[PDB]
C-alpha cells in the first residue's frame, strides 16, 4: 500500500450564532452553494483530512462530534477517526481523517490563546491543531477575532497575539513561531473584518450582491487592505472570493440582510461583511492548490453562512535509508556562500544564525556575522563564506530536495531572534552555487532579509 505524496484538506469555518445546526449540513463537507465550488463528480470522494472550525458553538464537543461524524458517514460510507477536538468558550476546532491515516499520523498537539485584556478577554481567542502526517507538518488555527467595524486594529493585535503564544508543533524549534513550524498552516475563523462602506450605503451594498457584483465590496474589504499594507497575515495567501459576504443574515432564510443598529447589537451598524474566512502559509515551492472556496446557501440557523475551503497538499514519505535517521550520511552536505542579513533593527549588537531542518540531528549556530552601514541606513550582516556546512541525516535527493531549513537571526548579547525565514532545499540542480532568499519577520513582522548562495550536495 503506496505512501501517498498528495492529500486533500478540507477546511471549514462556521460562527453559529449559538443555535443548534439543522439537521443537514452535508452541503457544507461537500463545497456547494456560491463561490468556488467542487464538482459534482467528487461527491463520493472523500478529502483525506476534515478540519472544522466554529465560533459560537452551544454544542458539546459529545454532540458536535456526532453530528459531524454521521453527516460524513453519509456522504461518503467512511467512518472518520477523531485526530482531535479542541475548544475555548464556544471557539471550537475538530480534525477528522479517514482510518486508513490513523497510523500516519503523530505528533499531534492542541493550544488555545485568549485575546485581550479585562473588558476584552472572557471570549475571542483561538484553538489550533498540529501533527505530522508521515514526513509533513500540519497546522491549524480556527480564530473568533474582535468584532465591529472600526476595530480593524484590534483584530490585526489579535492575530498577533495569536501567533506569538500558541505553542504548536516542534518545541524544538525554539525561535519561530506558528507561521515558520509546519510545511502547511491552515488560518480560519470568524476573523471579522467588514466592508468598510459607509453606513448609509447598506441598500446600495445589498443591490450589488443581488447582483453578484462583489468587486467595489471586496476593495473595500479590511482583511485585503489590511494585508495589502502589510498589517496583517503577512505571507499568508487567499482565494479569491466570488461568494456573497457571509454575515449578517436574518435567521431562517438566506433572502436578507440584518445591518441596521439593534439594542442586541450594541446599537453598532453590521454591513454586509466577508466575516469567515480561509487563508494559509506553505513552506516556499510546496505543493498547495485551492480547489474551492465558497459559502453555503443552505444552511440558515445562524446569521452566518459556513464557509468551506479545500486543498490539494504535497506531502512526503517518513523516509529511512542505512545511514539516517541516527547517523549523518556523509555524501550529503549544505553549503551557504556570499550569505548576508538585512535587517531593520537600529541596534548594534553582534548577530549568528540558527539553522533549524529535520534533515539535520540538531539545529547548528554559525560565528558572529561582519556588521556593516547599509547604504539607506540599514543594519547588514555580512556571514561571507564562513557558515558551517550542514550534515544532513539522509544524502538521498528524493528526501533532501523535499526539505526546507529554517533560519534564525539572533542577538549574541540576548539570544533573542530578530529575524526567522525559510529556505527551501527544491533547487533548480545540485552542486551548483544558485541563488536563496527569504524575507525575515519576527512576531509576523517583517524585520528583514536574507539572501545569500547554496551549493547542495546529494548522493546522486
Ligand atoms: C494513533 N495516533 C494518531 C491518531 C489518533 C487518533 C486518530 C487518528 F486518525 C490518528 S498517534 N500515532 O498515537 O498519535
Amino acid at each position: 500500500q503506496p505512501e501517498p505524496d498528495m492529500i486533500t484538506i478540507f477546511i471549514g469555518t462556521w460562527n453559529m450564532g449559538n443555535a443548534p445546526p439543522p439537521k443537514k449540513i452535508t452541503s457544507w463537507f461537500l463545497s456547494k452553494g456560491q463561490g468556488k465550488t467542487r464538482d459534482d463528480s467528487a461527491d463520493y470522494i472523500p478529502h483525506d483530512i476534515y478540519v472544522i472550525g466554529t465560533q459560537e458553538d452551544p454544542l458539546s464537543e459529545k454532540e458536535w462530534l456526532e453530528i459531524l461524524k454521521h453527516s460524513l458517514q453519509e456522504i461518503t460510507s467512511v467512518t472518520f477517526k477523531t485526530v482531535a477536538i479542541h475548544t475555548l468558550w464556544n471557539i471550537r476546532i475538530v480534525v477528522l481523517a479517514k482510518p486508513e491515516h490513523e497510523n500516519r499520523i503523530s505528533h499531534i498537539c492542541t493550544d488555545n490563546v485568549k485575546t485581550g485584556i479585562a473588558n476584552t478577554l472572557g471570549n475571542k481567542g483561538a484553538v489550533g491543531v498540529s501533527f505530522m502526517f508521515n514526513g509533513t507538518s500540519l497546522g491549524f488555527v480556527n480564530s473568533h477575532l474582535t468584532s465591529g467595524s472600526e476595530k480593524k486594529l484590534r483584530r490585526n493585535q489579535n492575530y498577533m497575539n495569536i501567533l506569538r503564544f500558541l505553542a504548536l508543533g516542534d518545541k524544538k524549534l525554539s525561535p519561530f513561531n506558528i507561521t515558520h513550524r509546519f510545511t502547511h498552516l491552515f488560518w480560519f475563523g470568524d476573523l471579522n473584518y467588514r466592508v468598510d462602506l459607509p453606513t448609509w450605503e447598506a441598500e446600495t451594498i445589498i443591490q450589488k450582491i443581488k447582483q453578484q457584483q462583489y468587486a467595489d465590496l471586496l476593495s473595500h474589504d479590511q482583511l485585503l487592505t489590511e494585508r495589502r499594507e502589510q498589517k496583517v497575515f503577512l505571507h499568508f495567501e487567499e482565494e479569491e472570493i466570488t461568494f456573497a459576504p457571509t454575515y449578517r443574515f436574518e435567521r431562517l432564510t438566506r433572502d436578507k440582510y440584518a445591518y441596521t443598529k439593534q439594542k442586541a447589537t450594541g446599537m453598532k451598524y453590521n454591513l454586509p461583511s466577508w466575516c469567515d474566512r480561509v487563508l494559509w502559509k506553505s513552506y516556499p515551492l510546496v505543493h498547495v492548490v485551492c480547489q474551492s472556496y465558497g459559502s453555503t446557501s443552505d444552511i440558515m440557523t445562524s446569521d452566518h453562512s459556513p464557509v468551506f475551503a479545500t486543498f490539494e497538499a504535497g506531502v512526503t514519505s517518513q523516509f529511512v535509508s542505512k545511514n539516517g535517521p541516527g547517523t549523518v550520511d556523509s555524501q550529503g552536505q549544505i553549503e551557504f556562500l556570499r550569505c548576508y542579513a538585512t535587517l531593520k533593527t537600529k541596534s548594534q549588537t553582534k548577530f549568528y544564525l540558527e539553522f533549524h531542518s529535520s534533515c539535520l540531528e540538531s539545529f547548528v549556530k554559525s560565528q558572529e556575522g561582519e556588521n556593516e552601514e547599509g547604504s539607506e541606513g540599514e543594519l547588514v550582516v555580512k556571514f561571507g563564506e564562513t557558515l558551517p556546512k550542514l550534515k544532513p541525516i539522509i544524502s538521498d535527493p528524493e528526501y533532501l530536495l523535499d526539505q526546507h531549513i529554517l533560519i534564525s537571526i539572533k542577538s549574541s548579547d540576548s539570544d533573542e531572534s530578530y529575524g526567522e525565514g525559510c529556505i527551501a532545499l527544491r533547487l533548480e540542480a545540485t552542486e551548483t552555487q544558485l541563488p536563496i532568499y527569504t524575507p525575515l519577520t519576527h512576531h509576523g513582522e517583517l524585520t528583514g532579509h536574507f539572501q545569500g548562495e547554496i551549493k547542495l550536495q546529494t548522493s546522486q
